[PDB]
């Protein structure tokens, strides 16, 4: 063939737009639309022995992603083509039978580690409903992120092999971004880290709950950006809070909201005195607006008064897009 038509892999997010190259979240699903060419094929008088060769499909996730799910395999003519092609899942090329270890071996494809591959089952059938017609095939595959994966670079690659002749395909290429937290306990705002000291009964003590820097280039938008902190009621008593932007901010309009920018009006505190539950949660319309160009974070300062004399422990929750994490847990005493 003239013009070959190597294999091709997208990552999509939800609206259909690529995301190659940008980050995701632990509970991220990839959403990757592979294709298997054959429009170059068409009209091709092929030998019964190439056509027996078959038609191999291979697509090689690297070490971060964990479970398949196969939405959908269908020809440009819309048929579902998925009850003719053999799904392997293998975890080293060594697994598979000799007859395909030679074919991908032949075709100049060595993938590196475990992968999934689909071949025709009868290769004479789906080359004359299939490769003769040129009739590409669209795979749609959808991966979970590995738990322990928990920073670099999610990679997915595909290859196909034509009447043994193989043709690899680009690598997509996402990073991994787990959000990380902390708390302090400080004198007041701008002052100085008290935890592990004595606090006087009835001095005020400002918590510092250092939101995550949700990062510029991601492959998502923002729907959720919230603290909950158990406060120790019994012993702290809530006054305040106060929560500011800890980057500068652009939205998808252009507007600029500078780093320092009290962000009040785009959230919404609860407190419950009998629990001592606080929650401050980004309202979802105004994170709608973050560009995805945007970098995005808040930190919250919770003010409260020493009112019992004992060892006053705080820990909080932060939420993004549904993943949770902590921050340390501090203590003053009295």
């Amino acid at each position: 063939v003239l013009f070959q038509g190597p294999p091709t892999k997208k990552v999509l997010d939800e609206n259909g737009q690529s995301i190659n190259g940008k980050s995701v979240l632990p509970n991220a699903t990839l959403d990757y639309v592979a294709k298997q060419n054959f429009s170059q094929y068409k009209g091709i008088k092929a030998s019964a022995e190439a056509i027996a060769k078959g038609f191999a499909f291979v697509d090689q996730p690297n070490e971060a992603l964990a479970e398949l799910t196969v939405k959908s395999i269908k020809a440009s003519n819309g048929d579902d083509v998925s009850s003719l092609l053999e799904m392997r899942h293998v975890l080293s090329k060594d697994t598979l039978d000799q007859k395909l270890q030679s074919l991908i071996k032949e075709a100049g494809i060595s993938p590196v580690g475990e992968f999934y591959m689909w071949t025709a089952k009868d290769p004479q059938a789906f080359y004359k409903a299939y490769v003769q017609k040129g009739l590409d095939i669209t795979y749609n595959l959808s991966f979970k992120v590995k738990k322990e994966f928990t920073k670099g670079q999610i990679k997915n690659g595909v290859a196909q092999i034509d009447f043994g002749n193989g043709y690899t395909g680009n690598i997509v290429v996402n990073d991994l971004t787990t959000p990380e937290v902390h708390k302090d306990v400080l004198d007041k705002e701008d002052g100085k880290s008290i935890n592990n000291d004595t606090v006087k009964l009835g001095d005020e003590v400002t918590y510092k709950l250092e939101g995550w820097v949700v990062p510029a280039n991601r492959g998502y938008d923002l729907f959720e950006y919230k603290f909950v902190d158990h406060l120790q009621h019994t012993h702290d008593l809530y006054l305040k809070d106060k929560v500011v932007a800890k980057v500068a901010i652009t939205l998808k309009d252009g507007t600029v909201i500078p780093k320092g920018t009290n962000l009040v009006q785009y959230t919404e505190t609860v407190y419950n005195k009998e629990t001592g539950r606080y929650e401050l949660a980004f309202k979802a319309d105004f994170l709608a607006q973050v560009s995805r160009s945007s970098a995005f974070g808040a930190d919250d300062f919770i003010v409260v008064k020493r009112i019992k004399a004992g060892d006053v422990y705080n820990t909080a929750d932060f939420f993004v897009n549904g993943n949770k994490v902590k921050t340390e847990t501090v203590v003053t005493h009295t």
